[PDB]
């Protein structure tokens, strides 16, 4: 086809899709590799190379081009899968988690990037990017049981061997149709990322969503290390607590990118926030699982709506008040993310351990209510 447009969709929506794949199968491998706290030292150290290296690539991907990074980015999770399977000391673990963060900050940044350039139109727009996001639902989605079989039917390394290749497949396409093999630099220089993190409307948009983030970013350490205390479940419901998550933030994220710009950006995004909230007050006082399912899969609802109804908003703000560029904005965008993400799981096991579980779901719950009407000056932005 000609530029095969939808075809970047493909691209970013299956990068996504594999570095969500690597996110979760490194789970259950973690202790396997580390016998033979720090578990969670290697998540925190990969989100925060993630959070250092978002502004660079934001700089990167309008100084040189959008495909570079994207090129850049498969190759360097290639690398980083091999050393990952190939991996045995615990600084190979801490390398691999380097690359790993490195590789999805420039795969994320520049998908987004190029996804914006590329597709202008409001409607769209937000659905080409509530489709992509959708993969960072499906990865998480089909992960565990996809990494758990191969791991445990042939051999320790299979899946990793079998994510490789599917990578080496999708860089074999691409790679002709983006033609990366030419720098192309921007036609217009960039805002600087000073004067982006000056704007109370970016900050508003990104604090929000780093918020609604961070909701379920606490919410995944802290609950399976909680039914354990209480309602004493077994190990076969520590999965299906989360698991109705994913398919919550597929739903919504999917159908909510054509519904939100009929709807509304901000009315959505203050629904999202208030649905985020009361689910997660609601979650502590139940006791079993049956009462957990709902709560959970109302969280991850809310979620997906904020984010598929307010990730291209960013670009819409500024598209609409600044230059015509995407790179920073969703630069800071995965920098609102990954700073949830970092401070998601060490930072809420510590405050759990310290004050009730419990209490940790009324605080967020309290801090998504309050933060939720600032989500009102987003109506019409001058
Ligand atoms: N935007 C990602 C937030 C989110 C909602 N549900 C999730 C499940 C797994 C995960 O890694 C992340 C999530």
């Amino acid at each position: 086809s000609r530029r095969s447009r939808k075809l970047i969709l493909f691209i970013v929506f299956l990068a996504l899709l594999l570095d969500n794949m690597l996110l979760t199968v490194v789970v259950p491998i973690i202790p396997s590799y580390l016998y033979s706290v720090q578990v969670g030292l290697l998540f925190a150290s990969k989100a925060t190379v993630q959070l250092i290296t978002n502004p660079f690539i934001g700089l990167l991907t309008n100084r040189i081009g959008y495909p570079i990074p994207i090129f850049a980015g498969f190759c360097i999770m290639f690398v980083s899968t091999i050393m990952f399977a190939f991996s045995s000391s615990y600084a190979f673990l801490l390398i691999a988690r380097s690359l790993q963060g490195i590789g999805s900050s420039c795969s994320s940044v520049a998908g987004m990037g190029m996804l914006a350039s590329v597709y202008t139109d409001d409607e769209e727009r937000g659905n080409v990017m509530g489709i992509a996001l959708g993969g960072l639902a499906m990865g998480v989605l089909v992960g565990p049981p996809f990494g758990s079989v191969l791991y445990e039917f042939v051999g320790k390394t299979a899946p990793f061997l079998v994510l490789a290749a599917l990578v080496l497949l999708d860089g074999a396409i691409q790679l002709f149709v983006l033609q990366p093999s030419r720098v192309q630099p921007e036609s217009q220089k960039g805002t600087p990322l000073t004067t982006l993190l000056k704007d109370p409307y970016i900050l508003i948009a990104a604090g929000s969503i780093c918020f609604a983030n961070m909701g379920i970013a606490m919410l995944e350490p802290a609950l399976p290390i909680w039914m354990m205390e209480t309602m004493c479940s077994r190990k076969w419901q520590l999965g299906v607590a989360f698991l109705p998550a994913s398919i919550s933030y597929l739903i919504g994220t999917n159908i909510f990118g054509i519904l939100a710009h009929k709807m509304g950006r901000w009315l959505c995004a203050l629904l999202g926030m208030i649905i985020v909230g009361v689910s997660i007050l609601c979650i502590p006082f139940a006791k079993n699982i049956y009462g957990l399912i709902a709560p959970n899969f109302g969280v991850g609802f809310a979620i997906g709506m904020v984010d598929s109804s307010m990730m291209p908003i960013m670009g819409y703000l500024v598209d609409l008040r600044h230059v015509s560029v995407y790179g920073s904005v969703y630069a800071i965008a995965d920098v609102a993310f990954c700073m949830g993400y970092a401070i998601g799981p060490s930072a809420g096991g510590a405050i759990a351990k310290a004050i009730g579980f419990p209490w940790l779901m009324t605080i967020i719950g309290i801090i998504d209510i309050l933060f939720a009407p600032l989500c009102f000056f987003l109506r019409s932005p001058p």
